[PDB]
């Protein structure tokens, strides 16, 4: 009931209590474990809503303090009455930045306290939407010196009038299925870019083509709309080192923005809440460019590097992968846009559990995503026993709004 | 029930059935997921149905389930519990066992060899000079001037857990550590407190950076006794680099046997205290873990200087740099000698396919993400997109705890 986490780096050893307070579910049985599968009423409203306050008032060092009974018995009576509640600007701030401090799969969590929170919650139509996401990316972009930023738009009602941004981030390139047969362009995003041509969008079926938004206000048809060009920072993709590297014509967007998750607070549902950070690098370096079902570069990088690719025991591969990570942190670096390499966030995230088993009793994280996607074992997360659990608030998964919504 | 498990790089989707006839606990529960933790006297009572379960595997395995044979079987090993309180295993069983041990080893990446498996039968075995025999033997068999083969070596099983076999190595073969008063660390600074173990127990310790440690081998209970494996078994490979002709001046080498000596074999109730096992390395696990981890051989600094890298800024990746030139050296090297190796991409895209025959023909293959991704490139591999179910089927390997801390010593 008390259970330790092991370092077997350095022998140290940590005990999670913070656990005891889960209340999701993992997936996860004493018959099976499910650690590395990507997706495992009034009534119900009110404990949530206990649940949530009670923390909040615990935070601010006032429970069951005067102030504290007074708001639970007005969000009692607005629950009855109401049937949903509203949350105070106070603590729509606190449940979004516990959400991000929550996210098990996040190895960025040491600045989840530094979070920008952006009230939507009085927006009505599309255009408002368009607005508000714009004003996001100009202020977390911030001329290349990110800031972190969510935008909250408003709390589903009856499921029937969600706000939905239809795409997975706010930034993405468009995708292609070619007469060829190949893919131009993005190939994970080809089912959306169709969606987007197939709603109206004039395509310029190029290869790094910026994605119009997709915007759904309270349960009405989304519309498009263009992100002005000059609010989407972009860096060309050079190499320090090999100057062929440039004539591959790589660029990357510089916010990464994740924008089809659900925000729960104190049982209160936000189906619509862009946010974002800063890159790590081999998010774009070996996810992005390296994944054979995305743009899938490793064999043109590697002949123009002239290894040897008849043997995959020349280990050809990883070292074009070494280079085009180099080459990605070398880019943001020159054209000074916030990023932060692999060592460097990884020894961030140790300092941040070791903080938050400190002064909080333990920190929830999913080993199979805070590991860097390469060179593991050097990066001090490999060696960290983590303890993955659900609390609240919290991101959530839901389904992709096409499958779902009543034209 | 069924379960279903998706790669996100090829979108093959398969279902598991296998995980209902698991037994054991995971140590996770509905709350809680400890898939990256590391670690998470029998009665009769509770040993017939392990007999029988086992049984019946085996008979059904054989096509003889329900036979007359199968049924006399049971009777006898039922009888024999009752009267002597335990059970001897057919060398058929035996076999059967552990082969399928090693299959359902779901932190082995190594098991689509599973079925090539040399089983050396030594329960016959009585005292720690009989075990330095056999283990011997395995490692000339084993070693095959290079050509590896793999096996394993199974000695009596627990009796009263009073007169345990096992063997105190963690490996067969392993190099000594010495701490320094200095707080250095001469050799593998993972086998400082074994080494200092074998040096109080006699050994007369080179003090050299890749010293093979002397086994130390416990029968039947019986204090634990100092063998020295001789030197013409031990295989070595030199390491050295296709283009950097400065690396062999690093003074490095490593053996080419891999043979956990540690664990404990289950099989039908009954456990097997004493049974290394031996395969062949993937690459990784010398170049990327044993000279790179930091609690290691740690070169990733002199090899990084001596390549001139840039090293002030980790952004510069110099780390990964310099790790991937210490990994094409261990596979040259390896190679060059023709001593049997391999890449973690052969391995990984061989236990992909091992995988997938397995849920056709066996309805699952339980297997540990966590371990069975490489430590170096995960992603470019096809094991980091491949959703894994893991769960705890018997036959199999479990951890026990280290002899040391737990024998009772007679003097
Ligand atoms: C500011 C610097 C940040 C860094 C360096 C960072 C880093 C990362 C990385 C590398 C991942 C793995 C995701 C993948 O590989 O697809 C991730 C996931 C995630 N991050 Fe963070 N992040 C940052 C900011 C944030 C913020 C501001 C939030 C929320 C307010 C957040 C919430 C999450 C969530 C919920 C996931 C899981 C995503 C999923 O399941 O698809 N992150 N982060
Ligand atoms: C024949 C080629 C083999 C290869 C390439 C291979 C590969 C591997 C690797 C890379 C690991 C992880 C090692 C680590 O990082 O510590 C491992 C673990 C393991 N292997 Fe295999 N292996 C092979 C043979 C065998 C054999 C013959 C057996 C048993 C008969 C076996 C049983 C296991 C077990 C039980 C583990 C888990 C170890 C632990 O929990 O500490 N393997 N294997
Ligand atoms: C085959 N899979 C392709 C694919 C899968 C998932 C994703 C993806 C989708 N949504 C969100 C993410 C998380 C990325 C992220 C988010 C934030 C806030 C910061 C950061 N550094 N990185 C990743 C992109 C592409
Ligand atoms: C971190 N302490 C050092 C260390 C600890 C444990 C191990 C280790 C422990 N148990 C099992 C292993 C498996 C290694 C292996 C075994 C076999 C049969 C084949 C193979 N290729 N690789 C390795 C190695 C090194
Ligand atoms: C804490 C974590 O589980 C630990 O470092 C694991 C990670 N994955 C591993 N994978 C392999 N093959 N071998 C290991 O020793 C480990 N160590
Ligand atoms: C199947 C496996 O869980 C899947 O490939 C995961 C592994 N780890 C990951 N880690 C991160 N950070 N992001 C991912 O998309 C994934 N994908
Ligand atoms: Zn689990």
């Amino acid at each position: 009931r008390f259970l330790k986490v092991k370092n077997w780096e350095t022998d140290v050893v940590l005990t999670d209590t913070l656990h005891l307070k889960s209340t999701l579910e993992t997936g996860c049985t004493e018959h099976i474990c499910m650690g590395s599968i990507m997706l495992p009423t009034k009534d119900q409203l009110f404990p949530l809503a206990k649940e949530f306050l009670d923390q909040y008032y615990s935070s601010i060092k006032r429970f069951g303090s005067k102030a504290h009974m007074d708001r639970l018995e007005e969000v009692n009576k607005e629950i009855e009455s109401t049937s949903t509640y509203q949350l105070k600007d106070t603590e729509l701030i606190y449940g979004a930045k516990h959400a991000w401090r929550n996210a098990s799969r996040c190895v960025g969590r040491i600045q989840w306290s530094k979070l920008q929170v952006f009230d939507a919650r009085d927006c009505t139509t599309a255009h408002g939407m368009f607005n508000y996401i714009c004003n996001h990316v100009k202020y977390a972009t911030n001329k290349g010196n990110l800031r972190s930023a969510i935008t909250i738009f408003p709390q589903r009602t009856d499921g029937k009038h969600d706000f939905r941004v239809w795409n997975s981030q706010l930034i993405r390139y468009a995708g292609y299925k070619q007469p060829d047969g190949s893919t131009l362009g993005d190939p994970a995003n080809v089912q959306f870019t169709e969606i987007c041509i197939q709603q109206g969008w004039k395509a310029p079926r190029g290869r790094f083509d910026v994605l119009p938004l997709l915007l759904q206000a309270n349960g009405n048809d989304p519309e498009l709309f263009q992100i002005p060009p000059e609010l989407v920072l972009e860096v060309p993709i050079r190499h320090p080192k090999f100057d062929w590297f440039k004539d591959l014509g790589l660029k990357w967007y510089g916010l990464p923005a994740v924008s089809n998750m659900l925000l729960e607070i104190g049982g209160l549902e936000f189906s619509a809440c862009p946010f974002s950070g800063w890159y790590m690098g081999t998010e774009i370096g070996v996810r992005d460019y390296c994944d054979n079902s995305r743009y899938n570069i490793l064999e043109e990088v590697a002949k123009k590097m002239d290894l040897d690719m008849r043997k995959t025991s020349s280990l050809w591969k990883d070292q074009a992968l070494v280079e085009i990570n180099i080459a990605v942190l070398y880019s943001f670096q020159s054209d000074k846009v916030t990023i932060v390499d692999h060592h460097s966030a990884t020894e961030s995230f140790i300092k941040h559990m070791e903080n938050e088993y400190r002064c909080r009793g333990g920190c929830p994280a999913d080993w199979v995503w805070i590991v860097p996607p390469m060179s593991g074992s050097i990066t001090p997360v490999f060696h960290q026993e983590m303890l993955n659990y659900r609390l609240t608030p919290s991101f959530e998964y839901q389904p992709d709004p096409w499958n779902t919504h009543v034209w």
